[PDB]
């Protein structure tokens, strides 16, 4: 938590949606890097729910903000590069890492 100031790596904006559940996941902000949003997604799912008994790595619910999102009703976690698509995809803004200076109306 120590660093020095700048040590933050590029987050980006999930969707309305998709921030909601990451909103109940744990996170606060409005953005998020990559790492915290597949963070408080994964756990997202495993607190409302969604996987199945028989397979760990299976998630189909029907009703549910996440797979309203993703479009589906039923999705595994084995498939990295299916879900690692979707959850791009679903990032209204996107923030990088360069000099943004704030106005405080102070001079």
């Amino acid at each position: 938590n120590h660093i020095s100031t700048s040590d933050q790596e590029k987050l980006v904006q999930p969707t309305p949606l998709l921030l909601s559940l990451l909103k109940s996941a744990g996170a606060q902000k409005e953005t998020f890097t990559m790492k915290e949003v597949l963070y408080h997604l994964g756990q997202y799912i495993m607190a409302k729910q969604l996987y199945d008994e028989k397979q760990q790595h299976i998630v189909h619910c029907s009703n549910d903000p996440l797979g309203e999102l993703f479009g589906v009703q039923e999705f595994s976690v084995k498939e990295h590069r299916r879900i690692y698509a979707m959850i791009s995809r679903n990032l209204v803004s996107a923030n990088v890492k360069e000099s943004s200076e704030d106005i405080f109306g102070n001079v």
